[PDB]
This record gives structure tokens, C-alpha cells and sequence, in this order.
């Protein structure tokens, strides 16, 4: 086991970002598991060397209902030594664009994880050239940390 991508997606935008990151991480002969974070016991993260969380942002910059349980679930695990990163899909029409990226970044650092880079912030779906290149650069820099 190596790198885990746990994502929360409702309309598919964050899921599409998770798919792009995994494919890049595949090209480096890493072991990349792709999972949804809902109903996922947070204990599973300790089997991995790297962990990449991903979530969309819901009302008033709050985590979606599905991700707050997993976020609170992280309260009781030591992530010391785990190299982590965060991504998310939001909409700049809101004041708190991709607050979920900041929320999960603080929580992972709050539990001893080594945050290797600033989170990836995509608007809506990664359905154009520079969004795909944003994901491609983010995933490669994470692989350079390994
Ligand atoms: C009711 C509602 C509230 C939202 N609030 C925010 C927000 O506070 N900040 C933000 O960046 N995006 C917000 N969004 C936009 C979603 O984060 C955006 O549509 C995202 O791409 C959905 O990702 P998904 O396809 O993985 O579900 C909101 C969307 C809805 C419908
Ligand atoms: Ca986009
Ligand atoms: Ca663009």
C-alpha cells in the first residue's frame, strides 16, 4: 500500500479530479487506491505512505454532510510520518471558494501529517485545458515528494 485518494463528490466534479490525480500517480509506479470518504472509517489511512483527501464545498463554506463525519472521524488517529495533500472543487460565485480544502488541510496538520504542498482548488468540473493541467501539475509535485 502506498498512496490513498479519499474523495467526497456529489455531482462528479471532485470525483473527476480524483480520477485525474490517480492516473498521474499511476505513471509513477505507485500503488494508488481510490475511495469515497463517506462511510469510511478513518483508521484505514495508517496503512498508506501518502494520503490525498478531496472534497467539494457546501453551504457557507461548510463541509458537506458526508465529509464532516469523516473529518470529525479523524480526531482519534496519529498521522505522524504520513505525507498528505488536499484538493477540492468549488465555485468562485461564493465568498468561501474551496473552504473545504482549508478545513481538511488544518485537520491533517492538526493530527501530525506532513502537508507537502498547498491544496488544489478547481472551479466546478476540470473540463478544460488549464484545469487538466492544474491537476497534472498538482499530482506530479506530490509524486516528487515521494
Ligand atoms: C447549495 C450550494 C452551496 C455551495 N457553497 C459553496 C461554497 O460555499 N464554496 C464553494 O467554493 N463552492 C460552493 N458550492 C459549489 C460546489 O462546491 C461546486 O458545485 C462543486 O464543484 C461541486 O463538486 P462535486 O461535483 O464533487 O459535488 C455550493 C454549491 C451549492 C449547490
Ligand atoms: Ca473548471
Ligand atoms: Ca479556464
Amino acid at each position: 500500500a502506498k498512496i490513498l485518494i479519499a474523495y467526497a463528490s456529489m455531482s462528479g466534479n471532485t470525483e473527476s479530479i480524483a480520477d485525474l490525480i490517480k492516473v498521474s500517480l499511476d505513471a509513477f509506479d505507485h500503488e494508488v487506491v481510490l475511495q469515497e470518504m463517506e462511510g469510511m472509517d478513518a483508521e484505514e489511512l495508517l496503512a498508506y505512505d501518502g494520503i490525498i483527501l478531496g472534497s467539494y464545498t457546501w453551504g457557507d463554506g461548510e463541509l458537506p454532510f458526508e465529509a464532516e463525519d469523516f473529518h470529525d472521524d479523524l480526531e482519534n488517529i496519529d498521522l505522524a510520518g504520513k505525507k498528505v495533500a488536499v484538493f477540492g472543487s468549488g465555485d468562485t460565485a461564493y465568498e468561501l471558494f474551496c473552504e473545504a480544502v482549508t478545513i481538511f488541510e488544518e485537520r491533517l496538520v492538526e493530527r501530525g501529517a506532513e502537508l507537502v504542498q498547498e491544496g488544489l482548488k478547481i472551479e466546478l468540473a476540470p473540463e478544460d485545458e488549464e484545469d487538466v493541467e492544474k491537476c497534472s501539475n498538482f499530482a506530479i509535485a506530490f509524486a516528487e515528494k515521494f
